[PDB]
């Protein structure tokens, strides 16, 4: 079976600066989670690609880019914090990143995290550069809001900046979960730690001047 994790998502820009509003497309995920046996700390090493792809600012992005993620949750009362950091590198739609809960345990799957822990690092093709809403809402940056509804359990809600501070990408992001069963693959800790492959399907958002984007992930269950 899998876990479902049915995504909406709306991203609009900070600054005032023109952005590209693209042509409904997809970014293609491929996902690796891994662990590092010298980190003590509960944690996760995330390795994604993103490229677009078909239906059927820039200059920020030429060579690797610093990130730093800071993440405060609430889910069904348990409040943590994620903190990390990692490097980016458009020009392969590569992006890395070391992950840990600073607050001890993380009370949530660390896979259920994956998707709210920088679409700006996607690797568009060059007959596709007109639609790279991310990058060209940069340096300024844009906000990316999800709901996220696991199928017959709770729901997390996200708000994030993503944006340049100096020479380092930043994602800083607040969470709240609730519903949730206790008994549920989620609080009870019953998905596999590893990743599937996605597709995200974009389309522009002209009255907010942004973009939205619709997707599910499947995440495998373990016990």
């Amino acid at each position: 079976g899998v876990q479902l994790a049915d995504h909406y998502q709306q991203n609009t820009p900070i600054g005032d600066g023109p952005v590209l509003l693209p042509d409904n497309h997809y970014l293609s995920y491929q996902s690796k989670l891994f662990k590092d046996p010298n980190e003590k700390r509960d944690h996760m090493v995330l390795l994604e690609f993103l490229t677009a792809a078909g239906i059927t600012g820039e200059e920020l992005f030429t060579g690797v880019v610093p990130i730093l993620v800071e993440l405060d949750g609430d889910v069904n009362g348990h409040k943590f914090s994620v903190s990390g950091e990692g490097e980016g590198d458009a020009t392969y739609g590569k992006l890395t990143l070391k992950l840990l809960c600073t607050t001890g345990k993380l009370p949530v799957p660390w896979p259920t995290l994956v998707t709210t822990l920088v679409q700006c690092f996607a690797r568009y093709p060059d007959h596709m550069k007109q639609h790279d809403f991310f990058k060209s809402a940069m340096p300024e940056g844009y906000v990316q809001e999800r709901t996220i509804f696991f199928k017959d359990d709770g729901n997390y809600k996200t708000r994030a900046e993503v944006k340049f501070e100096g020479d380092t990408l930043v994602n800083r992001i607040e969470l709240k979960g609730i519903d949730f069963k206790e008994d549920g693959n989620i609080l009870g800790h019953k998905l596999e730690y590893n990743y599937n492959s996605h597709n995200v399907y974009i389309t522009a958002d002209k009255q907010k001047n942004g973009i939205k984007a619709n997707f599910k992930i499947r995440h495998n269950i373990e016990d």
